[PDB]
């Protein structure tokens, strides 16, 4: 049951919706359990450096994990969830509930007193995300779908939130990407090319704003985005499930039999 | 939206049954219509004589199509239905509900007198459908589907019949086709070929049985068919519908856009 | 109450979903009535020649319109519809329901034997349409908004459409621009430079495809243009409604009192 | 997010209603915490000595809630509610409910025995409401609404009450404001000027009455105002709540785009 890497599929529902199969829900498990490629669910001559990246951040992730794995209960459903900016990871857990910011970019006071290990750690984290979007936007392109007018990018957002976070704590093309959690596939399929202007002014300031709401019960913190339009997008949460998979199994048939060999009457 | 001739399709639905295309529902309408191959929905080298038998059959379908077409109300869905043995088609039609015999085989005392015109008319419909079916085999064996082993031959029972009907008012395989309805398709992929064996005595005698029930309010006559094993099947009526074919269209993508190009950081 | 040509208004309903105001319906009755931009509730520097053409085709379209207004009943709501790619209008008339194909261009074997006068008129029409939605999108940029990232131009496709039907019976950004009716508003704002690239090969040998479906009651007949991805969609109806503009008043306030006037205590 | 102070908004509601925002919830709030007008979410040159009241009557404010403050449970919604003539803040807690006469007016035999400090701690609070007040009504006549003439300063009643009686314990202007709860906006805007006449004896001899009910169970004490007309009204509860903020984000708009410049046809 092999598949490329950064896939994504296209499944029907009707009382003809399309829904899409991401790439991530996966993706999350797998460097949940620091799982090496081989070992994998998955042609990629044109992916640099993959392996290395990928089980290194497929470790590190790893740790990270366990540091919580280590207080859950025995007995303590799935339903993933991904907070941008600082990019967290969100768990339930019941008898028959935690979170994680793996990429915290929002204020780091301690550029040098992190050690350099642990920084090549998410480094290698966020460039791994990087060429895994550039692999989805390949196959986006490789295969169009009749489907192709009905979605948008929207769950890859904050990943890429995280990449220009990166750039500011080390572009063009990342950030407008992010910009529009509701742009269509072949539109990008048309433009990639001339997405070149806010020119230097908005973002020298600070990518983001910061705003929270007294609700007189907490203090709701929130990230505002600005794109580069210059306009702004409130950030939102996201609740994950995955599709139980198919029962199905390859046909793989090999008789390819003749059938002019018969003695057919005429 | 053209297909290659006597093909088949399959559909899904869910609340993962199948369904089958037959190409018979479109096939009835154009024999209907009289109209030919070239201005049809639809790689036929192995199909010898083709074209001429079946435009030959469309127009003698078509006189007879016309021959109840006349009396046709304007005002008076769609549930066209068959009948073995002698292969009738059964219309309906509403204000905002006829057949026709299209192959009598049963009892035909006007071998000659009969002309032979009709007779090559009638002859070049039963050849058609032959091959028609030879063409839906050789489909079935192309191109092989998970679901092979989810429903059988059922529908065209009838037809198989019409052909042995001939051989008896001029063979195995057709014959023992026709005797199980219910047979799968991947078997037939498997042993087309020792499909030889009743040997000689119980088809001099007739090969149909004829019963009639007098049910008091009238005379069901019923043909009940002996199949091979020297067994039994009563006929049974099989009401027909026709999917609403999905407005999809064909993406036929040219773009074909590379990525590299683009100057992608990393 | 006068307004700005070709102008569109944003409106708020919640159980924040906002809706677009066109500029079509009540420009649709307009045309209907022949009227002239004066008495309309209707800045045009940058609107060359806008008042010939735009009275010429209002009477264009009053005569057009009175083709079938000659029939109507006295007695005999309003849901007003367009069809691509002849561009039909659509009515309907109860007791207490017809149509027009406003700019044919599907076939049109009468290129010389159709009046200059008329293909004047029907000219006169299309530029008319054409620099209307040059205005709609200046005036898209003009003012952004929050929901700028909420909609589609969709509305608007059949007009583009029937643009580049003159283009062939007389470009890239009118096309383009049809191509995607749910493309959005801000990204236009963007990339209106580069939309250059099917080259000449996809539209050389018809830039539409006509298929019929023969539903055994009828022949839905039906166009599937083709955009410059090489590309397919479908046309589909759009019934229309216009809302019921609030009784609100300019309060026009001239009063603008002073207060530091009055002796208050401190 | 910043806005002028003293400010109100106007929002619409339907099955067209408005309801108006005041600018005491969050003032009330913001006087709980002592916050100060820099860290606040507010243009103010005709504001004489805004800033040093504000902060000593936050700071006041802030102490006498701390008082309170104390005693509250770690665990025990929001329904702040005023009560005239004293001035009480009533507030509520639940596990998932106090008060405080802010200004107690009705009777204060301790004029030298309440230290000097404390009096002007009060002084400043009446005088930073009277101010505030003031620039409210500057904020009414600044921008007039549609909606104009479907509301009345009926919430603000009490505060106007609370001035009067600071007045005896040491006006036209504020009394007669006070004596309409449901006097309409754009009246004020009229007659801001003509409002003076009782005169001396209906005052003299008390401003307000006070009357107990006997209801057996209990002493319902109430004030019961007097009012320039001669006349009188019950002082009423008043329950607030406030209006849960839209997520909405300004759009600041930048790119301003030309269009003239791409190369469209005409």
């Amino acid at each position: 049951e092999r598949r490329t890497f950064g896939s994504y599929k296209i499944e029907e529902i009707t009382i003809k919706i399309p829904i899409l199969d991401d790439g991530i829900f996966d993706l999350i498990n797998y460097l949940l359990n620091g799982t090496h490629f081989d070992k994998t669910h998955y042609d990629y001559s044109h992916l640099p450096t993959l392996e290395r990246d990928f089980n290194t951040a497929s470790n590190y992730v790893s740790e990270n994990y366990s540091i919580i794995v280590e207080e859950i209960d025995l007995n303590k459903s799935e339903s993933i969830s991904l907070k941008s900016p600082d990019f967290t990871v969100v768990l339930e857990y019941f008898k028959k509930v935690r979170e994680l910011p793996l990429l915290p970019i929002m204020c780091r006071e301690s550029e040098d007193s992190i050690s350099e290990d642990i920084l090549e750690g998410e480094g290698a984290v966020i460039q791994v995300l990087k060429m895994f979007m550039k692999g989805f936007l390949v196959h986006l392109g490789e295969n169009p779908n009749s489907y192709d007018r009905q979605l948008t990018i929207e769950k890859y957002r904050p990943l890429l939130i995280s990449i220009i976070g990166y750039e500011f704590t080390v572009n063009h093309i990342y950030y407008q990407l992010a910009t529009f959690d509701n742009y269509p596939f072949d539109l990008l399929r048309f433009q990639l090319q001339s997405l070149i202007d806010i020119k230097e002014r908005i973002e020298k300031d600070g990518l983001f704003k910061v705003i929270t709401t007294t609700n007189a019960r907490g203090q709701y913190q929130s990230v505002l985005l600005r794109g580069i339009n210059g306009s702004e997008s409130y950030l939102n949460l996201k609740r994950y499930r995955k599709f139980k998979v198919r029962v199905v199994g390859n046909v793989d048939n090999v008789i390819k039999n003749d059938f002019s060999s018969l003695k057919l009457d005429v």
